[PDB]
């Protein structure tokens, strides 16, 4: 199990080269049109690019292009969007991509600026009385209310299609908290954090994708993902012994490259996993302990 492995790999220090394994048997697919000249401006990172296969397509004539993958893992029942952060060019084409999935949430895992420069463009309204126009995507979005604990935020947006006037509620969570390559405070907080985002609806199959980001739609976002399907598919047949997190790993960078961006970043989702498994083996207890220790207010 998983557990066993954890210390085993601890005890011995070999984290990097678990890792590494990792790093070397994941899949390597085409980016192409990510590659194409007239897509650089897209894209935040040179070598952060989605497959072809894997893409989302913008609903459009003219450029389909967006730096975001499907992330559709097959067991468990759950897909996940996965992109960088929007630049100052492709806010539009974000907010697009979450009308067209029919996204239900949004989950923000990094913050504008962090060690002094910028990650990400500010794309969602910081007052409600200054709404946001995307012209060049005919789309409204316009801040309802937020609620600001001591390391994650949770806002209600309302995305208007100005073509049709249609009109919905997304939700976005955002963890403040979370260094750039680096890992959450402790498991509680992320743990807490994840467990917020479920108890929304945004992950439920009756909705688009949850669009999941951090800077480069990897590294922190892929920490994320992977620990909410390792815990669910441990629910889905209530055995924590079946679930081998480097395989669900491997699973999940078929679909989008660089998943999980450091040794640590791995250990950690092993931590948060193994953490979040009391909870869905029937102690529902932890969870108020994560609400304390993670201490939210
Ligand atoms: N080195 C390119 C590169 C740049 C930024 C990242 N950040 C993330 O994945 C993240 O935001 O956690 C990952 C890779
Ligand atoms: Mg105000």
């Amino acid at each position: 199990e998983m557990e066993k492995e954890f210390e085993q790999i601890d005890k011995s220090g070999s984290w990097a080269a678990i890792y590494q394994d990792i790093r070397h048997e994941a899949s390597d697919f085409p980016c192409r049109v990510a590659k194409l000249p007239k897509n650089k401006n897209r894209n935040r990172y040179r070598d952060v690019s989605p497959f072809d296969h894997s893409r989302i397509k913008l609903h459009q004539e003219d450029n389909d292009y967006i730096n975001a993958s499907l992330i559709k893992m097959e067991e468990a029942q759950r897909s996940y969007i996965l992109t960088q952060g929007p630049l100052p060019n492709t806010c539009g084409h974000f907010w697009e991509m979450v009308w067209e999935q029919k996204s239900r949430g949004v989950v923000m895992l990094n913050r504008v600026m962090e060690k002094g420069s910028l990650k990400c463009a500010q794309y969602w309204p910081q007052k409600e009385e200054k709404e946001m126009i995307f012209e060049d995507t005919n789309l409204k979005l316009t801040l309802i209310s937020e609620d600001i604990k001591s390391y994650y935020t949770v806002r209600q947006l309302e995305l208007e299609n100005l073509t049709t006037q249609e009109t919905r509620e997304i939700l976005h969570f955002h963890y403040t908290t979370w260094p750039d390559f680096g890992v959450p405070e402790s498991p509680a907080s992320f743990l807490n954090f994840l467990f917020k985002v479920r108890e929304s609806g945004s992950l439920s199959p009756e909705h688009g994708p949850v669009v999941v980001h951090c800077s480069a739609g990897i590294g922190r976002s892929g920490t994320f993902c992977l620990a909410d399907t390792c815990l669910l598919l441990m629910d889905k047949r209530k055995d924590p012994s079946s679930v081998d997190i480097k395989k669900v790993l491997l699973e999940m960078r078929k679909f989008r490259m660089g998943l999980i961006q450091t040794a640590d970043q791995l250990r950690f989702s092993y931590l948060a996993v193994i953490e979040g498994a009391k909870f869905i083996m029937g102690d529902s207890s932890v969870q108020d302990q994560w609400k304390e220790l993670s201490h939210e207010d």
